[PDB]
């Protein structure tokens, strides 16, 4: 129930880990954004296919402050519990 | 405070979140709550101009969830929140 | 940097502190927004001269529920953007 994105260009300080927990909030998902150690954001995000779809495609085109230069899809088929959407 | 009941595709969907966000954002109080049916109630209190605000918004704000109906229940609840729950 | 924006009108009450906290936390801003007094609010906000200058776009013109009269520019690490 659960995809991994990477998400990378100017990303990191820029409101981008709370945005994204917020639009996942929103679409009712669970999950994380966390700031990785080579200035990426990797986000995870568990419900529906469709919900995770939406996701993918504000990470790429919604109104936010971060710049995002490319939003890369991993594993869709991690199992995950989450309670929210946590900002790590 | 007035009282809504939201009726469609509207549980699992962030519909408490993006309310109780809304509700925040205009400064209300009160409460979205799941109901065993699948119905969300809706509990908001502020001034009746602001409540018409969020019935907007219930109705047709771009949201996750699919509204069928928001019925309007009483609009004359003396309650007291601090905040906008999740329920 | 640093700075400090007095926020007059009908802004208690009215939910702009949240707003105003969620618009920081969106920009990745750190600060406060504070309830004064005499009915104006205080908000502090800390992070770039340019994410600074689009707050304060915010606070004028963005869309919202509080009627803003005047935005005060004036001088000024906090975690998170705090209600008060
Ligand atoms: O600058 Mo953030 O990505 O909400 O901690
Ligand atoms: O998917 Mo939700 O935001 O607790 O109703
Ligand atoms: O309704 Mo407010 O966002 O506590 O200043």
């Amino acid at each position: 129930q659960c995809s991994k994105f990477i998400v990378s260009g100017h990303v990191q300080g820029v409101g981008f880990r709370y945005h994204t927990s917020h639009q996942g909030l929103k679409l009712g998902l669970t999950g994380y954004a966390k700031n990785l150690n080579n200035g990426d954001v990797e986000v995870v995000a568990c419900g529906t296919p469709e919900r995770l779809e939406e996701l993918y495609l504000w990470l790429q085109e919604g109104p936010k402050t971060a710049s995002v230069r490319q939003v890369r899809r991993l594993s869709s088929e991690l199992e995950h519990d989450y309670q929210g959407f946590e900002i790590l």
